């Protein structure tokens, strides 16, 4: 069990070292043999090395089995050259392990449905798992380009790009409800029928996951109406990109949203709440969403599944027990994070 | 006041019916000279002439100052070449007016915030007018195309379409509560920085109206955490395609969201719903969407903004004493009608 740390900026160090009092005590207590080590990243690497993505940190995602980040960025080096800031240490970092697939989960913990924008009677169970292409699609496509009459992106798609993509979502369904939702714009845009036809083609090798299709608008509306219905979800880059940011409302706070980045190399789990600067340190910061990284980790990077839910369960409970500042309560980092392994202990 | 009106299929025949009594009883009640001719259209103009929009009808559009369309389509027709189908039709329909723009909104009404997927206090108030760019846009842009290989599909905007549609946007939002937010993907796509830009410009002639701008990943989000702030929305076509949805499940009732279609020729008034071919006939569909849409066909076809608005007052108090199936209740459309046509005399 080797993970490469890198605890990034802000709160990042702290909420981080809180997932590791987890995982360490988890190791202790069962024996998992974790080895970790942790590395420059962010602007704490831009301020020890003059860039977010240094040799050492590379070298030790290579030889790491994932990689637990923390927050990076942060309002000291957004005005740094593009080529240097933190977002683009991330970029670096995502293609060096060439991560194409990003896992945004979205739950709804029994007893905190109050806390959904939702009426209680459907928020509950929600408990979807968002599949997002990285790699392609209009993000990146080209031509683009813009002139003082007009403007231009391309949504473009190869084959490889949605099987790899595809076959990550029903892997991931197989291990869970075994339920896997593709989402396209298939009734009107041709990379929609593309996309289609190639996660069907891909889900035939995958009977023992019901594969269903929907349209991207159709989804959005899904989502809010009944969200509990469904488990994995895939869809390309900018339909993934507003999906996930839809599901990403349902629970309540964003201090909760872990995330994992799957490919070809070394897995990376991190929150995906920001640095926020002005309460680092202060021993505030609800490391909720760092755990459930560490718990997505252990899951997904060592087939853990078991272990990984029982970590999931425990922070479900301490929420409840003693919820953190942003949760109206008034458990700091330290408290609630002696709640969780209790929880997890006992 | 001369109106075409195209029932089209399924239960539309019978909402529009039912709008029309609704517009019957206000033109004779106030003498507003109500002139109107049924026009084939969708499949039952495929059925009577080969085509879902025969010349008969095509003429009857450019004659009249406006067009009151039911639902278009069913399982009957789905299986037809692509040029002759019923949404085919719309499109035909759609551009021999060089409609631009579409009107989409999405109101909880008072006392009805149980309807909604959103818990109570964040349903009420909800008033938002989605305005979705028609005419350009992915859906249209060109290069298109598939190869086994790959596919590819263009977002493309010239500087006239989304000043336009810009333009559309403010006016509406002058007679409403001037406020208009434009959404895009400007940190990311040029399109959204072309189209940001030229919003921008365009709102400079309109310094009465508030002019915020946010992320179609944003205001996904937005729609579901807090939509009662927005007033008026204005996007391109597939984020306008996706916000009208995600706005359309806030009511808590498809039934009840009526559209317009406005551009440079003859205005298409329209409910959102579809054929519902199993219920066609059998006088339960609720005919709320199509009244709403002669209402707001009243407002912007002819100007009667407070008649209009009468007719929605009515529909709202209706809604509430004598509910349709659909919202759990047990008025029919012609006993749910009766209603409507009661409070709009009272």
């Amino acid at each position: 069990m080797k993970v490469a740390v890198l605890p990034g900026d802000g709160i990042g160090p702290e909420v981080t070292e809180a997932a590791l009092k987890v995982l360490r005590a988890l190791d202790e207590a069962e024996g998992l043999g974790l080895a970790y080590e942790v590395f420059p990243f962010g602007g704490a690497a831009i301020d020890a090395f003059g860039e977010p993505f240094p040799e050492p940190t590379r070298k030790g995602v290579e030889e790491a089995e994932a990689v637990l980040l923390g927050s990076v960025g942060g309002p000291k080096w957004d005005g740094l050259p593009r080529k240097i800031r933190p977002e683009t240490g991330l970029l670096s970092l995502r293609k060096s392990q060439d991560l194409f697939a990003n896992l945004r989960p979205a739950k709804v913990f029994p007893g905190l449905e109050r806390l959904s924008p939702l009426k209680e009677e459907i928020a509950r169970g929600v408990d979807v798992l968002i599949v997002r292409e990285l790699t392609g699609g209009i993000y990146f496509g080209e031509p683009r380009g813009m002139s003082e009459a007009e403007a231009w992106n391309t949504e473009r798609y190869s084959k490889p790009e949605v099987e790899r993509v595809a076959r990550v979502a029903f892997e991931l369904a197989r291990k869970r409800r075994k339920h896997v939702v593709s989402v396209d714009k298939a009734n009107v845009l041709e990379v929609g029928e593309f996309w289609r036809k190639t996660v069907e083609e891909v889900g035939r090798g995958y009977p023992d996951v019901a594969l269903e299709h929907q349209y991207v608008d159709a989804m959005a509306m899904h989502l809010v109406r009944s969200p509990a219905r469904f488990d994995v979800v895939v869809t390309g880059n900018i339909f993934g990109d507003i999906l996930s940011d839809l599901a990403s409302v349902l629970p309540g706070s964003l201090g909760l949203l872990p995330s994992a980045s799957l490919g070809r190399g070394t897995p990376v789990f991190e929150p995906v709440h920001g640095s926020a600067p002005d309460i680092a340190g202060k021993g505030i910061a609800n490391p909720t969403a760092a755990i459930l990284s560490a718990a997505m980790m252990l899951e997904h990077a060592f087939g853990l599944v078991e272990l990984a839910r029982k970590v999931e369960d425990a922070v479900a409970k301490a929420l409840l027990e003693t919820p953190p500042p942003d949760l109206g309560g008034s458990a700091g980092t330290e408290a609630f994070t002696a709640t969780v392994t209790a929880t997890v202990g006992i």
